[PDB]
């Protein structure tokens, strides 16, 4: 008679494809696992085997621009707030008799952690990003949220929360209930955790590895000629660059031994770029694995996929952050000597070479990727974060 694991996310790919893989093994593992997520996401989530339940999320659909979130602090989080005192209810009475055994969610999912008290059953949070540490709160949330706290705007925010959570018994402040979840399973390398020597690890468990994605075989596959690989599949942070991947030709094409892979205004849209050479392939879509396991340098936006798969595939990597969230992944992968950081202004063709020619030619940035991959194998992927989530299962 199987368990019920009810799993609750929003319809964003960076908060649903790092769990799927999780979700799929916990199916094969013989679980009922049910998926409350909006339409736009039930195809998606149906193809791990879990039974999708439906509702309406008032955030803005994962086909959205990052103007369409909004430009303070307080304009980031208070859609969450918003969203979630409405999608309560529509969950709530979904599961009214069909009360799963154990609760699972993304971090977004403030209604996941409210039902998972109000049934009295365990809530399992999966962050997709760095998780808080012990000190976090004094030393990051204060001056950070300092100031918008003595706004009037702030003060009714934290007001409506305290109130909402105060509804359903809930007496946690409100930072501690978005923040500080009981139990988490961290879905990125603890390589990539700030003052990760500080993060409690009753609470939290690294997971970060990578299980999946396409776990392919053969993507593109290098031709026989070609040295050295380099990937451009984020390169950037999504942002018109009429120069840079233009700059990435010059840096690379006819490049004695180099070859060039490019992913453009994934839209096609171009014939700037104008005369490649004949070692510079450019595409709007690839395949971004089977690539990164035969190519020898990664030049990236540096997300997730993209900071861990290159770990992963202890490829060295150019950072094109252009966010202060990859400014931190930038200079923590530049911290761990397997990356240099680089913003667009900088991203010239010059000294994109030079740099790619140190990287590549760097046999200590090898030694240093070999042992943060090996780091991450020990992390453990799906199979590991399915053996965590049963070893809450009330059971
Ligand atoms: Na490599």
């Amino acid at each position: 008679t199987p368990a019920h694991i009810a799993m609750f996310s929003i319809a964003a790919h960076g908060h649903v494809n790092p769990s799927l893989e999780v979700i799929r093994e916990l199916v094969a593992r013989g679980h009922r696992v049910t998926y409350a997520i909006p339409p736009v996401f039930a195809d998606k989530v149906a193809a791990t085997g879990a039974r999708p339940v439906l509702y309406h999320s008032t955030l803005p659909g994962p086909d959205a621009d990052p103007e369409a979130w909004g430009s303070t602090l307080l304009d980031n989080v208070e859609p969450f707030l918003n969203d979630a005192i409405q999608a309560l209810p529509q969950l709530a009475d979904a599961y009214a008799d069909d009360i799963p055994d154990l609760v699972l969610h993304d971090i977004t999912s403030y209604p996941a952690r409210v039902l998972a008290r109000r049934w009295g059953v365990p809530a399992v949070s999966l962050s997709p990003n760095l998780v808080a540490w012990k000190g976090y709160e004094e030393e990051v949330a204060e001056p950070m949220w300092r100031e918008p706290r003595q706004t009037e705007r702030g003060r009714a925010y934290y007001a409506r929360f305290e109130a909402w959570l105060k509804e359903n018994g809930i007496t946690e402040h409100p930072d501690t209930f978005a923040s500080h979840p009981p139990r988490s399973l961290v879905l990125i390398p603890k390589a990539l955790q700030p003052h990760a020597d500080r993060v409690d690890e009753d609470v939290y468990t690294f997971v970060g590895a990578c299980q999946g994605d396409r776990a392919e075989e053969g993507g593109w596959q290098r031709p026989a000629g070609a040295e050295k690989v380099v990937l451009v599949s984020l390169g950037s942070a999504f942002t018109k660059q009429p120069a840079f991947y233009r700059e990435c030709v010059r840096a690379f094409g006819n490049l004695p031994g180099w070859h060039l892979v490019l992913q453009i205004g994934r839209k096609v849209t171009p014939a700037e770029l104008g005369e490649l050479p004949d070692n510079v392939e450019v595409h709007d879509w690839v395949p971004q694995l089977a690539i990164l396991r035969q190519a020898d340098l990664f030049v990236t936006h540096a997300g997730a996929g993209g900071s861990q798969e290159g770990l992963a595939t202890a490829t060295p990597m150019i950072a094109v952050p252009q966010a202060v969230d990859q400014f931190g992944n930038a200079d923590m992968l530049q911290g761990l000597g397997v990356a240099r950081k680089l913003a667009t202004e900088e991203a010239t063709a010059d000294l994109l070479r030079e740099t790619a020619l140190a990287l590549v030619d760097d046999p200590e940035v090898a030694r240093r990727l070999r042992r943060i991959q090996a780091e991450m194998a020990q992390e453990g992927g799906t199979r590991r974060a399915a053996d965590l989530i049963e070893a809450e299962l009330p059971a």
